[PDB]
């Protein structure tokens, strides 16, 4: 299958993209604007992309807002206490259901790479079971990750730490955590070093909710940096949230800066869920409660976006567009100069495959997989701005899925 | 024409629009789903609303963002330097062909009403002078109102009074100001007295740049909103922004309520807007900078949401869609409760439309103008989660835009 008329990130001329045995055979730059192929993938000037990557989301919770009550509060809290609720009646095939719904709105906007957290403060592990299962069936449409994540804390929920490393045991790919829910500092810290052992043990990926509270002193990021660093294995960590960064001393946080740059570490944040999450303690004036963005990205450390939640305990919306949440990621960490503009694909795409440790499965060079999209934009900019479609999506080579380009009437 | 099948806001029932003469002739509810016959608009079950409102607008900078150069601290006072460049290659014709396309681009997102300010800090008042004729070559798509606003300020600008009064003469629709802006305290009360006076001398409404910055002692609107109270023009003046409020004094800002309730006047916050220009004086934490949405509206005052911007020196995005602004107002206001969600399309339909003092010239209402979209939603929840699209605009009682609704097909 060959894609034709196509524009590459940041370039400016027209290219062939063949594809063939699944992978991608040839990139070739065209002469100009070639003619319009019905066997071909036409891009007709649109810009061909890898894959959107949704590098943080909860598909056990996924469309259970309001079930049995609401978040009224809209805080982190209560929104575990509203899942605790929820947690009781959860079971392999409800959360299969739910999970797969999702995963067909993710596909819809053209995600093909997802990182899940599954609760596994739960006896019967019921979500991860079914998400293991689900990795394998949804093949077809994305490549799945999952986070063993303790909703209810390692060190102080019941039998949490052999909870953790039975989730790892069953086949989680990633070791998460939450050290700011931890009951105290000192078990918070405790924590990290559990799970870091656990992973560097089975040779893990690790991704924690870490700091998501707009308490300055919550500092437990600190601790996972340090951990990554002295174990070498930076690559392989993720920082979730990392609000209270947001937060932080000033002094501090430079100093921090060198051991986070150091350690190799990745960031992750989610600026839909935090908006609403964060800020709730405060009267007025009102932080907005996300981490340092556009600092860590300009101090050369690898950061990205991510939708977090749809319709669950702690967030009311959401519909599955990455683009929805890059707009508003732009906007709260003050990333609409020209230049974030003109590269800003990068925090829902490369710097999100790089937190996943995608390598070469993912990219659009030469015999890599064919996975990619035809977005309905030029560039970055117009992307954004215009919260460009996705008009095809290709996965190992076939079409997975086709819009029809919009065309307004004026009777 | 007829309307069939048609849900209404916050109602379980379908409905029939019975469309002529321009006017909506009748509104009557169904059993339940009907066939539509030839000249029958079939509206599948999706919600029928008045037109969207974009009650701030700069349609005099609109796609000038870059020219001559980018506002690289993204802040309102470099923001004003990069216009001021920008104003020096202002004519009557490139601010024409950049209004009219921005118009469009509100139009294939459904807006039927628009309000613009315009900067008449500007001997030749040019860009004034344009919009005025727009004003008329676009009302096959829009009803505008035109806000006299002196950018560079009243008291500090060189004939700034002659000029707020010439264009005022010339039939700007609403007196603007922007007293926070001023160079001294005292000259942004006696603004306010001025542009209070001349509004009320010529019988405008007021909508009025007030208290746009992080300073929790910019306190304009206290000026406004008891000359109003005074007046008794409350209904005619609006106070757009206001983001030192979301930076006051809490015990101050409770006392000041009761004269914001006592006052009638309305409130606009343009939440994207703000989220790029605020919190750029901070360190961290940083603030929103948003005025306090949720709190006027639980005290019973009007406050709608709105643009401001669409690339220009201000904000280098914008696309015309008013239901990104609604969907950012509602994050950055914390206003995601399940209530809230339930009626979020008053803040950029009736509320908005209430500021502009449209009164029968708007609403779903046997009587009132043929005026009113088909959103591809069955209601505000949706409406705003799946940022749903316009799918047909009437205008007059006659189709001016369709959309086909989107169908994805999964080949493998
Ligand atoms: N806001 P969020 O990421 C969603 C679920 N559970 C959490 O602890 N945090
Ligand atoms: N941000 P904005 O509403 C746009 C232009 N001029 C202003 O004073 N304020
Ligand atoms: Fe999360
Ligand atoms: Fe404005």
């Amino acid at each position: 299958m060959k894609i034709i008329n196509a524009r590459l990130r940041r370039q400016e001329a027209l290219f062939t993209l063949d594809l063939q045995d699944g992978i991608i055979h040839r990139i070739t730059a065209q002469a100009a604007m070639q003619t319009a192929d019905a066997g071909a993938i036409d891009a007709q000037g649109r810009l061909a992309i890898p894959p959107f990557v949704e590098p943080h989301i909860h598909l056990d919770a996924t469309l259970t807002a309001g079930e049995p009550e609401w978040n009224r509060s809209g805080t982190l809290f209560e929104g575990i206490t509203r899942w605790s609720q929820r947690k009781a009646s959860i079971t392999p095939e409800d959360t299969r259901q739910r999970a797969l719904k999702t995963i067909g709105m993710l596909r819809d906007f053209g995600v093909q790479h997802v990182r899940t957290h599954v609760d596994v403060t739960d006896p019967s592990l019921a979500a991860l079971q079914a998400l293991l299962a689900v990795k394998q069936e949804a093949a077809d449409l994305i490549d799945l990750q999952i986070v063993a994540f303790p909703q209810e804390g390692i060190e102080s929920y019941p039998n949490g730490r052999e909870l953790m490393t039975r989730a790892i045991e069953m086949g989680a790919d990633v070791v998460g955590g939450i050290p700011h829910y931890e009951n105290t500092r000192d078990k918070g810290v405790s924590s990290v070093m559990f799970l870091m052992d656990l992973a560097q043990r089975y040779g893990r990926l690790v991704d924690v909710h870490c700091d998501e509270i707009d308490d300055p002193q919550s500092r437990f990021l600190e601790v996972l940096a340090e951990e990554a660093r002295v174990r070498g294995m930076g690559a392989q960590v993720t920082a979730s949230h990392t609000c209270a960064m947001g937060s932080y001393d000033n002094a501090y946080c430079s100093k921090l800066f060198r051991l986070l740059k150091a350690s190799g570490i990745n960031f992750i944040s989610c600026p839909t869920e935090s908006i609403h999450l964060q800020g709730r303690f405060d009267s007025w004036p009102k932080r907005r409660g996300v981490t340092r963005v556009a600092e860590l990205d300009r101090a050369g450390i690898n950061v990205c976006f991510a939708q977090d939640s749809i319709q669950d305990p702690w967030y009311p919306l959401g519909n599955g567009n990455i683009l929805r949440i890059l707009d508003a990621g732009l906007h709260i960490c003050h990333m609409l100069g020209y230049d974030d503009l003109q590269r800003c694909l990068d925090f829902v795409t490369d710097n999100s495959a790089r937190a996943l440790c995608l390598g070469d499965n993912y990219g659009l060079a030469e015999g890599r997989p064919a996975n990619l999209l035809i977005l309905d934009a030029e560039n970055d900019y117009e992307a954004v701005r215009r919260q460009a479609r996705v008009l095809t999506s290709i996965r190992h080579g076939k079409v997975i899925l086709q819009r029809e380009v919009e065309h307004i009437r004026y009777p």
